[PDB]
């Protein structure tokens, strides 16, 4: 099993969510975060202006899925989140050591 | 050492926090997130209604602990967070490569 | 490549950001979180008072960088975030399995 983190433009959240539901994902956690970096019209992190602000609101999606559906998840996220413009974001994949269901105390095989 | 992420129902935060303090945990970071998925009365992610909203507020707890107390932490989280109902959440465990104390620049043995 | 998570005192965010820009970091995601734990004037998590609150606002920074610049990033974070007082926070480093650019569908070598 793997944890997939995706930092996307907020307006694409519903499309990504709909598409991920189609592939069979049953749970997703979403965090609102501030992104600093790649932005149209700018060339730098830290402009350090007095009244201007350098951040852009972003949405971080986290799903934990079986190894075999990782590529299907990655492919569907890119397809539904990509605009071809600056700031589309990135997908990071991480190995998970254990996955425990709180309701029953039962573990999922973290190697699937 | 391992990083433990737990996504729990918000009302259980104080109980989980109290119980974790008893076992000796001295620090915890908490993020408010939106959960999509398993919910009483529903059968799907993405209902895509115009006025209804599909998310439920959740609380994500992150602690970084020694390998030997991971099971004690997992067991105490389940005990204090479990309701036996839909949406209790999950616990994910991740390996940590390095842990650095900012105040002193000193590292903890990430293998403990 | 590695993922660096740093939990810092909010007022140090701009300094850390400026310094990280100097070393060449081009993107950073920031989450506002609540920290429980090490605090001046206190000796415990969970005081469970009726009107008092036990949390302190914190800022979590997440950057994903090449293995060779991890120490440079860690060193610059400590330098710019350290106050020498209680509550300076910690830096955790995690291995990343894959890094995918959403705009182009192109992967970065996660082993660099």
């Amino acid at each position: 099993m793997k944890k997939i983190d995706a930092i996307i433009k907020p307006f694409k959240l519903d499309d990504v969510r709909e598409a991920l539901a189609e592939v069979g994902i049953t749970g997703m956690t979403v965090t609102e975060v501030k992104g600093f970096g790649r932005q149209k019209g700018h060339t730098e992190l830290y402009r350090g202006a007095e009244y201007m602000v350098d951040f852009l609101p972003k949405v971080k999606i986290e799903i934990v899925v079986p190894d075999d559906i990782v590529d299907t998840c990655v492919d569907t996220i890119i397809r539904t989140a990509q605009t071809g413009k600056i700031g589309d974001g990135k997908i990071f994949v991480f190995d998970v050591a254990r996955v425990i269901r709180i309701r029953t105390g039962e573990e999922d095989d973290a190697a699937i």
